[PDB]
């Protein structure tokens, strides 16, 4: 049986990690601010791939410690960790054989960060989940989003429209066949048992492309629960937006629910964003979600040195002290 | 006097700064107070006529002495120290000798010290009183007029704007007519006073310090007097931030450090620099480990409220403390 | 006023009311981003919320100094809340004693003092009025709209007045809304601009009656597009929607004063947004939320003056 | 020496703090620096082997000496003072005598002092140098080991963790082998130096202070020396905030925009444009130069808010001076 179903129902609390090249710019570019989402900075300022990709040469997070990050999650009662394997910028945070645009090949750090977090989660008894941008890829000429630019974004366009301005010649199929599916096979084959699969903004993928991803994860990771944002109705648990939380909606036939939130207002690390939700806010939101059978996936944006920001760490630990006190009395 | 043994093990107190300064909330005519919003009258040399008119707007509809004492109690605080009269010279109790007080001069028309005394008595918390015995900006002969060679959290130590003739200022007149009469009032009314919180005497003679000590002793035999009354007239030493382990003799081994949660004692809109729960708990643990009481200040807002972030950080520091003490 | 509005470029908006005294906080808990919605957010009974009037004594309120700040910043008009959703009038209303003149120790007509200050300085004067929502009125609007979330709880007062089936907005419209609109349009001289808000309950006919009333009493008053379908002179554009046009914004994230909101837009942000709007022929109406003492917050004033210094420097070079 | 007349009327300078400390950005293993993020090595007693490894991660891809000098110039600043070597003992120039420097030890592999010297020359700005002549946490005989009866923005004045034997310490060795050789390097290799910024001498003998003074005089005849080289060896007095003899009537007050000299992610306490302009006007009215510090971030950038507040202070100043 898949007892990840029963496990997910009672899991209550997860850590999400956003970490990438965007973390080095830290919500700032040439004296101007990112939107609230610092991880969208490449689109926000239309930073050419040649320049943005050169951030890889400065990626050397000397204080990255997968063990200490997992130990914080565990101390907070988090039962799983979801990490960005590849965000919208298309930079892989694992050793990708199909694309050299990755943290292993292109940075002096020269380490597989997904691998180190997979190993740390295994040793601590935490379940391990993977975030992958299956639609948007700003590094790929045929990256998705080029049909969706009638709606505003946390950057400029959904796609890379500056390096790749000819929208009528764009064919996502090529990106899907050559990068998206090959990379999904890599992350689902090389990093042990994957509990959760976190797909984002499905704007371009056909039904068939969503189905192919679903079928691939099922084959490689039989017990992996797929998030409702894969597109076109292919999933195991529903990712609820802030507006969808109890006081259209997606059916959840397994009754599995998760809301992702961040501690400040950005997913990626941002120097200027000190708007940290208080311990009381974190604990009360958690209790509310859990009471309605919804998992709280709570995001950390690691800094350029690979660190949990001091205030993210203090607020997580203080929320846990409030929770433990509330559960004793 | 088993207030001695009680004080030794008390570990944690609430301080309250509340006055007319609370209404300006760290801002005057588009400009900022210093870090100390309660010093705003001196900072901008606000004439007594104008500053005193703040009394007409003092109507804190949400002031609840019971809820304030319940917060202190939930946090493991064993006593409460409150400003009866700060440097501005505005009494926060019904003073018979001076009509410049919260009872006579405000539409609130209530004795706030009396309500806190009653609330502390019913909840079993010890009750302490802060009184500015030297500085009084409302009094023509208020102290500080000899000390203006050293900078302040305002301009001058004294009211030098309403009362500019520093030669033939005579503190004795303020001491005899306001300071000692008012100290007798707070120490006679309001029941048993556990702690007496005087401010660093800049103008007081030895004899004037002695007279205050002797008065508190007579009226409140078991009241512990803070070391800032004047040289050698005290029961416990008030240690400043700079005086804390990693100095005034304390023959009873009694020590207390006062601190605030943000950087101001009085309420300040613009000061959101709230010490984190971890900072509050760790500083408390450090002080207590050295046998020092942590007196932790709240600056009540214009409606008589504990600021939301002061209350959240106090309760979170308590949750961290309880968790640390179980494991 | 048509030609004048086209070239006006910059206005000051004022949110000021009983909500300003709670300042984004109630019994240890935060308002939403909108501190002026606090009564709905915590369902504060009218008896308690109304008692805030007894504590409304803003000793530092100075309409002359507020207009002088707007003028120094190159603002050519001022729009002020005469009555927000809570239903508390900030002028001497003859039809309702729930107003700043009758119910507060301040005992002054704040709209009157701003009207006089604007006239003497040569600034145009505009009026905000909540024609639909009124939390003080048993038949206040919004009781049909609670399928969509708000910056409080419900659109209406559903706590003092929980019987939604017995509610008839017509009664509120006839007895308070239209009488009060006649008062503000009759008693405070020439009104340049009329700022109505979310029409959720108003019939077409009720919107028409308001339009016709403002037209009669204030022939030259330009009406904002949020009165109701097709009854207006200029379009109020939201941030997402960016020949008369105006966009309203605030300096922090709240319209009413909120002491916990220190998220002040920088001078550079204020100037650049203004330049962008003006380049598209859109007026920037920029909101101040006055504090409990009637003051422009220190940081609102510093950022307004610094934005003006950046603007003047950019326009010289 | 018409640097004297020039300094009298200069009114406004940019200071730069930039080093390995900038990478930690006021945070170490989940704890905060003091208000001074540049003191982080002493604050947490970070061993030299670990702290020095920050050099391997120093790759500021957005460092642009021309854009930094252009900002200073737009703000009416007439000079730039930069940290050549702070207390940690890491040189921000290509030092021949010590390989513990930004050129030899970092992948950036560039002389940052040289690029700022060249940028200042081309823009017509005067160029000044900060050097920690007493404290050196990288040197076994670094100063401060006599001064630990007074508290610091870290722990000890000296490196007392890598070098705990205080009785075997002899500053003379550090002075002879690193301090004076390095002062000769910065005063020889980067063209005309207008200003020399030494820090309060705690360990230096009178003779060692004299030798520094005499060396700067020989190599840079027109260089004005700050009063924090020992008793009576200076050309202008560095006034503290609380102090607001000078036989040339030359005065300068240094301040920072937030509360830290080095970059600190957690310190968003930026003085407002109005505060910067009013403090400047006050200092200038008393004949005091305002030296205003920027702490560059790990990518070599002026923090967004430091740049916005500098430009807005200038707009307020220009407006005030027209009306
Ligand atoms: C968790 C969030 O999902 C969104 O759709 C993304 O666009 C954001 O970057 C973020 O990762
Ligand atoms: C507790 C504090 O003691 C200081 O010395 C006073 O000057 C402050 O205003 C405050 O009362
Ligand atoms: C200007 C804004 O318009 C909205 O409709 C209101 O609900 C807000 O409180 C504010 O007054
Ligand atoms: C300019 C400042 O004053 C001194 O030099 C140092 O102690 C500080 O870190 C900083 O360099």
């Amino acid at each position: 049986m898949n007892d990840n179903v029963a496990w997910f129902k009672q899991a209550k609390y997860g850590m999400m990690i956003h970490w990438g090249l965007y973390s080095l710019l830290a919500g700032e570019y040439r004296g101007e601010s990112s939107s609230a989402y610092a991880e969208w900075i490449q689109s926000k300022f239309q930073i050419p791939n040649a320049e943005y990709g050169n951030l890889a040469t400065a990626f050397n997070p000397l204080y990255f410690d997968a063990k200490k990050i997992v130990a914080l999650a565990k101390q907070c009662g988090m039962q799983y960790l979801v990490v960005t394997t590849k965000h919208h910028d298309g930079f892989a945070m694992y050793h990708s054989k199909v694309d050299a645009y990755n943290v292993y090949d292109a940075t002096p750090f020269h380490r597989d960060i997904i691998g180190e977090l997979a190993e740390a989660c295994q040793k601590a008894g935490l379940k391990f989940g993977l975030y992958y941008s299956q639609d948007l890829d700003w590094h790929d000429p045929n990256g998705g989003g080029y049909k969706s630019n009638d709606v505003e974004t946390a950057g400029t366009t959904w796609d890379n429209s500056w390096d790749f301005p000819d929208e009528d010649q764009k064919n996502f199929d090529l990106c899907f066949d050559n990068k998206i599916l090959p990379q999904i096979k890599e992350i689902m084959s090389n990093y042990g048992d994957i509990a959760t699969a976190w797909f984002d903004v499905p704007m371009t993928l056909s039904e068939a492309q969503s189905q192919t991803i679903y079928d691939t994860v099922r084959e490689l990771q039989p017990n992996c629960l797929i998030n409702s944002r894969l597109g076109n109705g292919k999933y195991d648990f529903v990712s609820l937006g802030d507006a969808e939380i109890p006081k259209g909606f997606k059916p959840s036939p397994l009754g599995l629910y998760e809301t992702a939130g961040t501690i400040n207002d950005s997913w990626g690390f941002s120097y200027h964003d000190q708007n940290w939700k208080t311990p009381r806010t974190l604990y009360r939101y958690k209790q509310h979600l859990n009471d309605f059978g919804i998992n709280y996936l709570l995001n950390v944006g690691l800094d350029p040195l690979g660190r949990v920001p001091m205030m993210a760490e203090e607020n997580l630990l203080a929320a846990k002290a409030l929770e433990d006190e509330a559960n004793r009395l």
